[PDB]
This record gives structure tokens, sequence and C-alpha cells, in this order.
């Protein structure tokens, strides 16, 4: 399998451009920053809110702990490559001790609303136009020759006040190879697509489609986890239960893949079941034929099926954010 757009972005450009293991970064200078309140964490980080002590502005300052050399460097020269592109997070600064304690990434500020209590309170129109500004954030990140692979409503910070959209964390992104290998250890397990979950290595771009179609379903049907598993393998089942059995079969068929027997039986066989049987009096008010229509063409089992963003973004669905952007 390859990637059926941008597929040798990479290939074209210099090696230094993707070779992130041979980057050796320039840094600034930890005293510039002071760190005031954490927003964040304990995985491969924690996040704070701090400010720059030179014009007092406000900023994100990300520490990493326990995370060796690789990741650090891949996320730095893929946040640099970016810098500048349609909401993608800003990379300000990069800094670290003289001494010992390592690791800290500098951000433009960003201000969110716990998507839980955000997207109840979005409009029809709104859920159009954020998912078409995250759109432009895909195109351009995958035009870059680079995968997000961690797609979701956390990821995609908000700022309703100013209908201003970042898509932040590049911890676990990746530039894409033709016939390259990948982790499939990637995105949280409700975003993952069928390609991870039957262990279908040489995946591409269009993983990010599949975790922005499951957040969209989400959003339009009101139903937070759309696909909710509790385990990897669970979270295939529950997605034949939607897409049906037969179309599983076809790309496992297609892509040469044999599930585990014990899977095989778990997931059973399964009818598609049709997008408007979701739908409700709760969530009538967002959702159109061309709301399904968008969906269905997103949620594909086949990822070479699956509309790239660059596509996504003429679809009817988004035809009114897209004229009010003329003038
Ligand atoms: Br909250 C938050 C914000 Br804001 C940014 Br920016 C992040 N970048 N990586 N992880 C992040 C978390 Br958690």
């Amino acid at each position: 399998s390859k990637a059926r757009v941008y597929a040798d972005v990479n290939v074209l450009r210099p090696k230094e451009y993707w070779d992130y293991e041979a980057l050796t970064v320039q840094w600034g200078e930890q005293d510039d920053y002071e760190v005031v309140r954490k927003v964040g964490r304990g995985k491969y980080s924690e996040v704070f809110e701090g400010i720059n002590v030179n014009n007092n502005e406000k900023c994100i300052i990300k520490i990493l702990k326990p995370v060796k050399k690789k990741k650090i460097k891949r996320e730095i020269k893929i946040l640099q490559n970016l810098c500048g592109g349609p909401n993608i997070v800003k990379l300000l600064d990069i800094v670290r001790d003289q001494h010992s304690k390592t690791p800290s990434l500098i951000f433009e500020y960003v201000n969110n609303t716990d998507f839980k209590v955000l997207y109840p309170t979005l409009t029809d129109y709104d859920i159009r136009y954020y998912i078409y500004e995250l759109l432009k954030a895909l195109d351009y990140c995958h035009s870059q020759g680079i995968m997000h692979r961690d797609v979701k409503p956390h990821n995609v910070m908000i700022d309703h006040e100013l209908r201003k959209l970042r898509l932040i964390d590049w911890g676990l992104a990746e530039f894409y190879h033709p016939g390259k290998e990948y982790n499939v250890r990637v995105a949280s397990r409700y975003f993952k697509g069928p390609e991870l979950l039957v262990d279908l290595q040489d995946y591409d771009y269009s993983l990010d489609m599949w975790s922005l179609g499951c957040m969209f379903a989400g959003m339009i049907f009101r139903k937070e986890p759309f696909f909710y598993g509790h385990d990897n393998h669970d979270q295939l089942v529950k997605i034949a239960k939607v897409l049906g059995t037969d179309g599983l079969n076809v790309y496992l068929n297609k892509y040469r893949i044999e599930l585990d027997p014990q899977l095989e039986a778990l997931v059973g066989r399964h009818s598609r079941k049709p997008w408007l049987k979701f739908m409700n009096a709760d969530n009538q008010h967002l959702v159109s034929p061309e709301a399904i229509d968008f969906l269905d063409k997103l949620l594909r089992y086949d990822h070479q099926e699956r509309l790239t963003a660059l596509e996504a973004m003429t679809h009817p669905y988004f035809q009114q954010v897209r004229a009010a952007e003329n003038s």
C-alpha cells in the first residue's frame, strides 16, 4: 500500500528535512520563560501555562520527562518544518538547562474550553467551520509529508470566543515514506483506524482522515466517543457493528491480512447499519444529507478509499464556509 497523495514529497526534499535523528537543536534561554501553573501532564510530558519575561506574553511550556532522545528531536523537527502553517500550533522557542534537568518546548499561548463543554454549544455552521479549519491543518502537514497520528478532540484546541483552531501535540507525528512499516501503537483507542487495529503497518496520511471522521461523527450525532471500545480488539468489533463485516472482509482480502481466530470470532458477522439510525431529536439540528455523505466518505475501512483532506474541503457540506472565505 502507498499513499494516494503526497507519497513522494520527502524523497524530493533534502535529507536534512526528514532526517530528524541528525538534528542538532539550537537551544534558547530558559531564563526567558517562567512557569506559572500546570495545565500539563504525565505520559511523555508536563504542560504548563507560563509567560515570556521579555515581553510579558503568556505561552505554553511543555516539559519532556522520561522521553529519551529520538522522539524529542522528531517532534522538534516536525514542529519547525510546520511552523507558519494554517492552524498548526506555533513553536516559539526551545530551551533547556545548562546543567542537567533537560527539554522544554515553548509554544504560542492557546485557550481551550474542555471540548466536552464546548461541543454541545456548537451550531450546525460552527461544526462545518471548525472541521474545515482542521482540514487546512491536515492538508498542510500532509502536503509537507507529515502524518499527525493523534487526531482527537483534545488535540484540536478551539478558542470559540475568537473562533481560533489549533492542532496541537505533535509528539506522535512522523514523516511519511512510501512502503515504510510504522508502529501501530499511535492515536487514542477511539480514534484508531482499522489499519492499526488489524496490524496493517504500511499506512499513510489517510489515517488522520479516519480519526477526523470519528470526531465528526461524534460531533454531529452527539455521541462523544462515537466508537467506544474497551480495548484494541473490542474497538474493531464496535467499528464492524456499524460499517458491517462484509466491507471488513473485502479490506482484509485486498491487503492480504488474516485476523487472529479469536478476534475473528469476536468480530463475528454484522450488517451495515445506515448512518440515519444514529439521528435523533437531540442531534437532529446537526444532521443533514450532506453531513451523512461526507461522513460516509471518511469512515471507510480501506484507507485508500477515504477522502484526502484537500478533497474533503470541496465537499458540498462546506460550500458555505468556503464562500464566506471569498473577500
Ligand atoms: Br493542554 C496542552 C496544550 Br495547550 C498544548 Br500546546 C500541548 N502540546 N502537547 N501537549 C499539550 C497539552 Br496536554
